[PDB]
């Protein structure tokens, strides 16, 4: 990216946890695909749909294992809160 992205964390405790270097890491788009995956990602934001994909961006720092496929919803503190993730029906 080429715009200092910021992401649509109410509180992103991790690009505030670095000091100086963001480490740069991979900014999220909410995924599409599951839709139940694109619903599920709005809830870790409290965000809607209407409020979300457009600008809203996630760090992968927000994920435990830094990894969003396609069952890998983001957490405000892997350490500390819930990695949301769920079970994609297989096909
Ligand atoms: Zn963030």
């Amino acid at each position: 990216g080429s715009m200092p992205t910021t992401c649509g964390f109410p509180n992103c405790k991790f690009r505030s946890r670095y000091r100086g270097l963001e480490d740069n890491r991979h900014f999220y788009r909410i995924p599409k695909r599951p839709l139940i995956l694109r619903q599920r990602w709005l809830t870790a934001i409290g965000r809607t749909e209407e409020t979300v994909v457009s600008q809203l961006r996630i760090c992968s720092a927000h994920f435990e294992g830094g990894e969003k496929k396609e069952g890998d919803i983001p957490v405000p503190d892997p350490t500390v809160d819930k990695q949301i993730k769920i079970e994609l029906p297989p096909k």
